[PDB]
């Protein structure tokens, strides 16, 4: 067998490797020939790199769309390195990383081998980079893994130009036996404008395979509607009334109650819903409810997923960046509320006015009827230029809170906002920190303040 001549990114390339890259320039061609790459697959040769590659004797394949090249690179890598592995694809709007990470964990707890592309900062779930197929080759080097758990981004776009049927394309390249759908929610405005745009893209992952099991969410009206998308698939449900379900007693696998409420390591809506999805898929992979019970109790969450940073006052760090996420996180925070709720939310810099208006609206609704104070931050002191809050975005966000009459204060710096909330709060109060990149460095600042 051979473990060389594999598809890699330019940075990870070695002699004989095939670099796949959205675009390449004259400097890229130089680095490539220095490393001895066999060939380069790109969508764009910049300037005079086409003639420089000819001089270096480096073959270059120009493709109409790099996502198609990466999808083919992915199928060939799987057939070449792990064709017998059982694969699971996880897609939806929210909770893909948690569901995928929990399935990977339940399988690894069992003693079985598994590959996963997930991490807290899940950036390698796209067909713009050959990173997943590069990682699959690296994992299969000293033997192929029995299982693969792969998170597939429902919506993707390069140059803001949407890659139609990206989920279908990526799923078909993997060819999983199980496909897990989490939810259909609004996010990535520009790529999608309507909830039907999201529904069509998420449902495409089911059209990607002729046969297998579809693990669908009974608590989402749109995800439940996906049962009649691919009749060749056997459908399994999770959530309410379904075999895998949650209530006061706890998590019920089948007629029995496998995990009682107190045994649960975490209790948030996000954790619980994503755990039922992971459990449902694991039953289809032929795992016992005891293997699942053991996995769940041994589980360690991803960074900023309802992460408890402090006790008295309770400080929770959640990465809610969209409306349904924000609504869910606030409900989970309000559940064990003993005093005032202090919400520090970071405006999504350089993400357009539409997401910021939708989030501002969701924040206002979730907070009405609560003993709560809202501190909105620009985090200008801790963000890079790719996440800078623009004037029009700040005014759009604060406009919604003004129109609605939500009690708020805008604080430009994240460090000023975190100092402000820690002084104002009392031990029985709960501080909920929300956001994406703008709220990422809050855990680190809290350490410097305490």
């Amino acid at each position: 067998a051979s473990i060389s001549g594999i598809f890699t990114t330019l940075g990870a390339a070695e002699a004989g490797d095939i670099v796949i890259r959205h675009w390449i320039d004259e400097k890229g061609i130089e680095i490539a020939s220095e490393r001895g790459v066999s060939a380069i697959i790109t969508q764009d040769l910049r300037g005079k790199s086409s003639r420089l590659a000819e001089e270096h004797g480096l073959p270059v394949i120009l493709v109409d769309r790099i996502e198609n090249a990466n999808a083919l690179a992915l199928s060939w890598t799987i057939e070449r390195f792990a064709p017998s592995s059982r694969r699971v694809v996880v897609t939806g709007t929210n909770g893909k990383s948690t569901t995928t990470h929990m399935i990977h964990h339940i399988i690894e707890t069992t003693g079985a081998s598994s590959y996963t592309n997930t991490d807290s900062r899940s950036e390698f779930n796209t067909l713009i980079d050959p990173v997943v197929s590069q990682q699959i080759a690296e994992a299969s080097s000293d033997g192929a893994p029995e299982f693969m758990v792969i998170e597939v981004s429902e919506v993707q776009g390069w140059l803001g130009r949407v890659m139609r049927d990206h989920a279908r394309m990526m799923t078909a390249a993997i060819g999983p036996e199980v496909v897990v759908i989490t939810n259909v929610a609004m996010d990535h405005i520009g790529l999608v404008e309507s909830v039907e745009d999201v529904f069509r893209e998420v449902a495409g992952a089911l059209r990607a395979i002729e046969s297998g099991v579809a693990v669908l969410n009974a608590d989402d009206e749109r995800v439940r509607a996906m049962a009649h998308v691919n009749p060749g698939l056997s459908v399994v449900f999770y959530g309410s009334d379904s075999p895998v379900r949650y209530d006061g007693e706890g998590i019920h696998i089948g007629g029995d109650l496998i995990i009682p409420a107190e045994e649960l390591p975490f209790r948030s809506e996000h954790f619980i819903q994503n755990t039922l999805a992971a459990a449902a898929a694991c039953l289809e992979l032929g795992f016992s409810p005891e293997d699942i019970r053991m996995g769940v109790k041994t589980y360690r969450p991803l960074k900023r997923r309802f992460s408890v940073l402090m006790t008295e006052p309770l400080v929770i760090d959640d990465f809610a960046h969209n409306p349904s996420g924000i609504r869910f996180t606030v409900r989970s925070a309000a559940a064990n509320l003993r005093g005032r709720l202090w919400v520090v939310n970071a405006i999504r810099g350089s993400r357009g006015e539409d997401i910021n208006v939708m989030n501002a609206a969701a924040l206002a609704d979730s907070l009405r009827g609560l003993n709560a104070e809202l501190i909105v931050t620009s985090s200008s002191d801790v963000v890079d230029e790719q996440n800078r809050v623009l004037e029009n975005e700040r005014r759009a966000f604060l406009g919604v809170l003004d129109e609605r009459g939500a009690s708020y204060i805008h604080v430009e710096k994240l460090r000023d906002a975190l100092r402000m909330v820690l002084d104002a709060a009392k031990p029985h109060d709960t501080i909920l920190l929300l956001g994406a990149q703008g709220m990422d460095p809050a855990a680190g600042i809290i350490d410097e303040i305490r």
